[PDB]
């Protein structure tokens, strides 16, 4: 729990350019762990905001022509500011439009973490999630987080598999979108984040989910979501250490 | 409960072009009944998405000049793909802007279900909800669903009145907007849906509402909403069949 | 509780041009006290809607180029219609982009209530220390009711300044609490372009007392469960609870 303590004390400004289905939830998730979310989308204020921010989330969930050039521009402004970017290529394998855009973005800007499910990361690189993550790491030289039944993180010389969470998470819209935000919350302006911050980010989210789903007042996916936020807000070190399941670790 | 069982097993890709106040709630209500919502608004991906989707919801709740040509373009893409459209002409009677746009949309594309309240449907056509629904059906030759104190569905030669639900539903924003999305979830790519699918869609939503409002942890409109989602998620055949209150006119 | 009773009965149409993070919550908060929220953003329908509406909220939380000209246009349509505007200059102090826009808006239209935190109101007047002093300086510049939210809230309208001391710390941990409060204030205007300070005190007090009561509920387990409870509490709030809890001081 080292990084989450710091988020609660320092309240890191976390800029989110995210999709319209999950903006509120993302912001509430970030507030619950003690970050300071800001959903700024205007390239006109990116330079001023990014000087003082700790990370940027770019999530293309509801990509449209209105967003494309603005996303490219703010990614460049982030790179020039030294602001780390968490990129979520939502449903990139579902259309050529999203594929072509994600290729353009990743040619145009360096991101610090690419986060997606196996199908999304596979689609970016053109099979085990670990193999897909390592291939993506070799192509982008950027931390890769692949969410799934077990989560996989590849960063630097390590690959790790994590095994926490609840099935109710799949039934809440934007769970993995909120995870992108949480990961941005853990970066503290490090453009090459320590794998330990990414492990903590993913573990905090998934452990909170596990605990929320066991709460006696969790009656389904509607009641789960408020509980998940409560649980993120209250999560303590004892619970984190008792529950964390980090299942394999591979050093290159 | 035939169709709901199929939603839960097949997880139908349900495209929703909806308004900015209700996107999250709509996606969560669709996820709760087992559908796979996708809020795609880019005409550039409509052809790919629609080929594999089961329905499209078009809801004009926050219509602006940024949306108008895109909505027309995607509705045409949907027709070409055989993807059925559910159209919600939100607040159409409140402005000439919305009236003109809904007229344009309905001259540009064939829709599969038109859903609104009595005042919205009346404004489309220009006193009883049943009469209004039957007049609209005669104009558009498209299933009409009028939500209200009692709901009315008219499809082909049948008209039905349903009498389930809760007053709390009006106090949760986008209830009816979510209903539009639930209806889209029950279409399974049928451009002329069976009246039984529409009856089930409306009935599942309303009965879930009724049951959520009776829950001992429902303390008002704020706790009602998460309960509604739980109740949609858990709704079973037994409860459906015990509670459903339907009449053929 | 006077004005809240009228909201419950009259169901005032409350137009909200607000930010994308808080639309749904704002709308639900307005529904819970009995208002009729409408998130209309198209200038093409503003004249027709505004003729029948009771207030407009303008909140610039997620300002972009797509919004700028539209906001200016609707604000002018509101003035012409006699529709009172509640303006929330979110994060104005965080960029020159927002500062320039808020200066343009307030040179282009007359608003009826300006609501923000101390740092937001300060940035408005600086770019023209105590929250009371800030509120009075802003009132002098704009001749418009000022509401400054904070640990204690401040309201300045005409010759009166009031400090209110209700609420809960969980409100800060729910996104868009104060954004919703902008909406609630709009709900309490009833087409009065110079609202009585009493309406503003009630609007702020209803919200903060409901927050206080929600946070005491035995089912409140944190900021996730708090938000549904806040809505329930707004729905149920009664005069007995309001009069027992309200903590107000005239400066
Ligand atoms: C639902 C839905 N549709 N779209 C396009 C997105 C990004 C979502 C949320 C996924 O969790
Ligand atoms: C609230 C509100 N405003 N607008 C324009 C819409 C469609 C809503 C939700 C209605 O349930
Ligand atoms: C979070 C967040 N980001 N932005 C830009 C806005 C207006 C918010 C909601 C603050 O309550
Ligand atoms: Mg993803
Ligand atoms: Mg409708
Ligand atoms: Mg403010």
């Amino acid at each position: 729990m080292n990084y989450l303590n710091n988020i609660r004390i320092e309240n890191p400004l976390t800029i989110c350019y995210t999709n319209d289905v999950v903006k509120n939830f993302t912001a509430n998730g970030l507030l619950s762990i003690g970050a300071s979310p800001a959903m700024s989308e205007a390239p006109e204020e990116a330079e001023e905001f990014y000087k003082v921010a700790q990370a940027l989330l770019i999530n293309i969930g509801t990509l449209t022509a209105q967003n494309e050039q603005d996303i490219i521009a703010i990614a460049q402004t982030a790179n020039e500011a030294g602001l780390p970017i968490v990129f979520d290529p939502v449903a990139v394998g579902a259309s050529t439009y999203r594929k072509q855009f994600c290729k353009l973005l990743l040619k145009s800007a360096k991101v610090s973490v690419i986060k997606g499910n196996a199908s999304e990361i596979l689609a970016l690189i053109d099979l085990d999630a670990v193999t897909i993550a390592k291939k993506a790491y070799a192509i982008y030289k950027t931390a890769i987080v692949i969410t799934g039944k077990e989560d996989v993180i590849v960063q630097g010389d390590k690959a790790i598999v994590l095994a926490n969470g609840s099935p109710l998470l799949a039934r809440v819209t934007g769970a993995g979108c909120l995870l992108g935000g949480i990961i941005a919350g853990f970066l503290f302006r490090e453009t090459e984040p320590d794998i330990e911050a990414l492990i903590e980010a993913v573990s905090v989210f998934n452990i909170a989910a596990e605990v929320a789903a066991e709460n006696e007042n969790c009656g389904g996916p509607g009641t789960f979501s408020p509980l998940l936020l409560d649980t993120l807000y209250h999560l303590n070190e004892t619970t984190y250490q008792q529950r964390i399941r980090i299942q394999e670790v591979e050093e290159n």
